[PDB]
């Protein structure tokens, strides 16, 4: 029997390690950078905002990231804003009755201006506190809904991944050598009929990841894009292919809803023919994309190899020895 | 004897591996989403720029980034510069006697503009080289002090991290879900009192690193806001929580003092009445802050478990027969 | 025999891993924080332009990156755009006969503005469709060649780059605590002379990796710089030094040439004295320079060393009596 165990054994070296697990084979990770760009355009012909034309210098906030890029779906704006004093937004905190109300220095983490300790009049029925701010202040009680950049679900985004491997003098990209500039032209990635285009559309991306582009454009949120690079070097380098999947990286609270989405706010500066300081106050509603890429490669390596094989004879050998020990024992 | 030894074998296996480290769990890294928000807004009214207010849109260059944000603490500004011809700040280099010392384009590394080969009069008294830049050049030889926007040292961050295991279908965020709109509004970030509110301020932050926010904030530096998270998934979810700690990453020299803090330029453009380009050239001091998140998993395996217990029979057995050899061989 | 054989394990444990593999060191990764900055000027007196100023506020987008930083090498300039109607750029597919041909609402991918389904003359012999968009629209049929900002060929960067590993309190940064302010203020990068000054020349860079920066300027690309720590921490401290490398990381197509080089697009507001909203467009190609550290430490520990001391003593044992097992079988 002794014989029939140390068969065994030779089956898990051959069978689970150098095929299963390609023990002959030295594995590295990959360095990958990645480059993105949108195409699209938005027409908005609100009464407050006039004829407006929205494209990819407007709705890409900042013009170029790494890893990363933002596209604005809502918005909220405030034009004509000068350093100076103003009455508060009001509410249940800033409505005051008197001077006595305000507090002078009331510079608190959510008021927008430092409190002057005045009591001022917002407009004709209600007086809320003075601040010291950019004025008039910003309004963001009622986000648009539908998004004001709801078009955005038809845009179109380029992702150029080069990936490289030190290890083994292997590089290139997710645009494969059999892609021309025709075909490039015209392609929409799909799984099952174009899955080496690398243009996606926003709305199908957000669909794939089991979501509405419409819903999460009003407040925004955060999507992955996952590039995965699964090659083995031993076969020809046209075989290194990639691929993509999605997912909903922000997580949303539905018992309490805080904090939900994504947005943040800029400025567009301006000056007057005095000189004084001007600018436009942007509250930006949208959604970011995280490229991530995973990738590991596999060449065959003499090392390897013949390290699992010393591994499996001495495992044969002490297993097989162990079996003979036992079996007197037991005898 | 033989008994005995093969019992301390037992009590490896059991003791340090499945129980000490866990050998029935298997294990994954994380993939982690930052974003953050500054609240705070700071007043000056210096004699040279007037009345001015800083709020977010103002110190935080640029709106938004990745894993990382800027803080603006001290500032210089050149106002009203123009493409032209202009003298050089006055030092031991640029200043001249007579066009003979001045070289048409010695443009160095260090220098501002392309020197036009002329000596010009930088004021009554003192004569430097022109060059071709815009105008007037920056002056930075005063760095303020204290620094301009010291208030800095009260605004509050917040850190929204959302974690995700792609192996074992587990994600959420260290806003936990017992944190409600009500407490997120008025919470700061205490290692005793509130360890999970995740609204820091920036003065604390540098304090709790051991350092002072206001001799860091006349030059600037990096400070890195560490995130662990240490999660058991085969307990409930809720005990997944997230640890905090912080650290400043810039290394000081004080022997030489060689390019200390961090600073960088931008400017703001505008254009005349004529259409002449314009700009404000804007040195910023601050601080940067880097978010950093390490994270492991670990959920039961049968897998690994039946590894482990294999390993520790084989080892008994050969440490055991071992062991008889040894002792045939003393004897 | 026995002995010998016990002997060459002795060997192994002794040579191959103690000494050869450290055994007795634990290991540990670093943590990196990478600042860069850029000094240089080119002057451009086109007859478009005019005479122009390129300076670090102007060439570098943004104004600063986090582990990366993009410079501009040409430019493609569209100023005075207004929001309204305007036919667009001649081709194969805008040139239209009537309005017949135009679509309203036809807003392509590729289509900078909406089309109305007119169809309006460009010039007095061609007539194409028109779109809403900001007007006129690009033209970036001819990219300048040589390269509008070919002087960026000899800039100069700053490579700042803070290094900690978390297990063994050990930090330190690239700028030597042997190198002073006067050196730094005059060196440049070179393997032989200069190996440990911080400060590279663009052109230098691209030429250490086998390319030529002119060529390279026209369309842009991706530069890697790769810095490596390789520090034994049981040494003196000062013997902890970083080595420095340069790659390229775009992968060129040259059967086809399908989206070469490197470029984005990004626009400067203003506004005129009605307030009407109004910008200059600029397309940018340029060079991203990406900086990829790598690096472990090893300090001695106790842990490692006794654990590859009983694997030793183990193996041994186990193989001797393996070789005595297998002899008595031969026999
Ligand atoms: C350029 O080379 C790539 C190879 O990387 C070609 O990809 C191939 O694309 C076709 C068409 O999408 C794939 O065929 C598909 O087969 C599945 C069944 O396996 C079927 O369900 C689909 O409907 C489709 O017929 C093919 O699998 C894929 N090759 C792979 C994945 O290795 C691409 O077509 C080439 N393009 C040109 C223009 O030559
Ligand atoms: C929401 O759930 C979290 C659980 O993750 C609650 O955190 C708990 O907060 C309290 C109060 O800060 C902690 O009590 C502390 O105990 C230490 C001694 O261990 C003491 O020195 C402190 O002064 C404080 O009393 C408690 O340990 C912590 N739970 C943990 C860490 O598991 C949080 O209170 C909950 N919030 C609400 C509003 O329900
Ligand atoms: C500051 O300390 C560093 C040590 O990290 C000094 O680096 C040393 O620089 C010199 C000059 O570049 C190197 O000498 C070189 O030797 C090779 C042969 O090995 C020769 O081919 C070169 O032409 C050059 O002579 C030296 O190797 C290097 N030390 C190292 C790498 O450990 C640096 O010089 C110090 N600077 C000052 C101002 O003291
Ligand atoms: N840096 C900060 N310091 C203090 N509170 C903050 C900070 N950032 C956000 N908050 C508060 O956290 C809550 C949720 O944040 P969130 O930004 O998602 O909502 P928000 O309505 O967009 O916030 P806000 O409009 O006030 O900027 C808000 O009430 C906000 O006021
Ligand atoms: N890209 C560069 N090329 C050459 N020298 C540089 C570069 N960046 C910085 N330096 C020099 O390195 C030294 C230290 O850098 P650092 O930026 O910290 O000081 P600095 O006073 O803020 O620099 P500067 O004001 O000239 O921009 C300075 O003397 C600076 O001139
Ligand atoms: N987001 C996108 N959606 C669709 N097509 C795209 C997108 N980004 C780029 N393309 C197309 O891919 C091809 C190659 O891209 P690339 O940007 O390198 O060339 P380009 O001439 O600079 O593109 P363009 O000038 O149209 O912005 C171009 O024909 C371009 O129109
Ligand atoms: C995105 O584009 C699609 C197709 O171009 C739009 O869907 C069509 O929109 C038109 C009106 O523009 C309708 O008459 C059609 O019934 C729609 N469906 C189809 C199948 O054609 C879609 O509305 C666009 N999304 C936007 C603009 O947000
Ligand atoms: C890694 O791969 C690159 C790409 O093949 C090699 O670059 C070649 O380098 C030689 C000598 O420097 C040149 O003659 C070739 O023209 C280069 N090829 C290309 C496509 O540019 C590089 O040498 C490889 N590295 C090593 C260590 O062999
Ligand atoms: C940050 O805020 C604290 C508390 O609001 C300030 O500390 C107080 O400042 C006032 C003046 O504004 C003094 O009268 C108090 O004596 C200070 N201490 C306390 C305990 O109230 C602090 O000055 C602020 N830091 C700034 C503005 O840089
Ligand atoms: C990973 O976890 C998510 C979240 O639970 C799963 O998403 C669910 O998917 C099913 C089918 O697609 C939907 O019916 C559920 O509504 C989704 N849940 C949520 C909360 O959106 C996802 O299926 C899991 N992945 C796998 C492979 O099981
Ligand atoms: C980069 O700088 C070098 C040296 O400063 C320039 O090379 C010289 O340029 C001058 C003209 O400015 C020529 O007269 C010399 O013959 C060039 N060579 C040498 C060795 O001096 C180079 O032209 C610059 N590159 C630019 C401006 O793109
Ligand atoms: C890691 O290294 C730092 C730097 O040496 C240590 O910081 C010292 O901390 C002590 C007590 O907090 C201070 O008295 C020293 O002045 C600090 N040194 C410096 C240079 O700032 C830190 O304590 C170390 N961490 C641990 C756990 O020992
Ligand atoms: C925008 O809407 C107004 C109101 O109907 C209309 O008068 C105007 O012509 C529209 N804009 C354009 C560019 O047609
Ligand atoms: C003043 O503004 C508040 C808040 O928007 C509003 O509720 C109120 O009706 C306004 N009063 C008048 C007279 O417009
Ligand atoms: C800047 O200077 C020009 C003249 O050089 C002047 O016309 C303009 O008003 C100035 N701008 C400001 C903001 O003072
Ligand atoms: C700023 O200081 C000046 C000088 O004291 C003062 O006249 C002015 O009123 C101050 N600004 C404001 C908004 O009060
Ligand atoms: C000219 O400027 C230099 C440098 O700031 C200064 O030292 C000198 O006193 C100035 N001369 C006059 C007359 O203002
Ligand atoms: C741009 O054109 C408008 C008229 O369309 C003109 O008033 C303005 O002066 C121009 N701007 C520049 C910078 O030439
Ligand atoms: C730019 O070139 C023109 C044309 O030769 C010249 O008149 C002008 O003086 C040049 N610019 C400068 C600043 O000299
Ligand atoms: C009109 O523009 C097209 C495209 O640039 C050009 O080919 C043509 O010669 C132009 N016609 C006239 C009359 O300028
Ligand atoms: C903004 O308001 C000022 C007066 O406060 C006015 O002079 C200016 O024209 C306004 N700007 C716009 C774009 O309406
Ligand atoms: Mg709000
Ligand atoms: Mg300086
Ligand atoms: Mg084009």
């Amino acid at each position: 029997m002794n014989r029939a165990v140390q068969l065994l054994i030779l089956a898990y070296v051959i069978g689970w390690v150098f095929v299963w697990e390609k023990g002959y084979q030295e594995t590295d990770s990959v360095v990958s950078s990645v480059t993105t760009k949108v195409k699209g355009v938005a027409v908005t012909n609100t009464s407050k905002l006039g004829f407006r034309i929205w494209d990819v210098a407007d709705y890409v906030i900042p013009a170029q990231e790494e890893n990363s890029l933002f596209v604005m779906t809502n918005v909220i704006l405030t034009m004509n804003q000068t350093q100076g004093l103003c009455p508060e937004i009001p509410d249940a905190t800033t409505v005051c009755k008197s001077d006595a109300s305000c507090t002078a220095g009331s510079a608190g983490t959510h008021s927008n201006g430092v409190s002057t300790g005045r009591c001022v009049a917002f407009n004709g029925s209600v007086k809320t506190c003075e601040v010291a701010a950019w004025c008039p202040v910003e309004d963001d009680t009622h986000v648009p809904q539908p998004a004001f950049l709801k078009a955005a679900e038809n845009f179109t985004l380029l992702v150029k991944n080069n990936i490289w491997y030190p290890k083994f003098n292997f590089s290139k990209r997710n645009i494969l050598p059999n892609i021309t500039t025709t075909y490039l032209k015209s392609c929409i990635y799909d799984a099952k009929t174009d899955p080496f285009c690398p243009i996606f559309r926003l709305g199908k991306i957000v669909e794939n990841a089991g979501h509405s582009f419409q819903d999460m454009a009003v407040e925004g949120g955060i999507m992955g894009i996952q590039v995965n690079w699964d090659c083995n070097l031993d076969r020809a380098a046209s075989l290194c292919l990639p691929r993509y999947s999605f997912r909903r990286l922000d997580t949303r609270d539905v018992e309490h809803n805080v904090s939900p989405g994504y947005n943040f706010r800029f400025a567009k500066y301006y000056r007057d023919l005095a000189g004084n300081e001007q600018r436009t106050l942007i509250k930006a509603y949208g959604i970011r994309f995280d490229i991530i890429v995973f990738g590991k490669a596999g060449k065959f390596d003499i090392i390897p190899t013949m390290i699992n094989i010393g591994s499996g004879l001495a495992l044969l050998g002490m297993a097989t020895v162990l079996c003979d020990i036992i079996v007197l024992y037991c005898m």
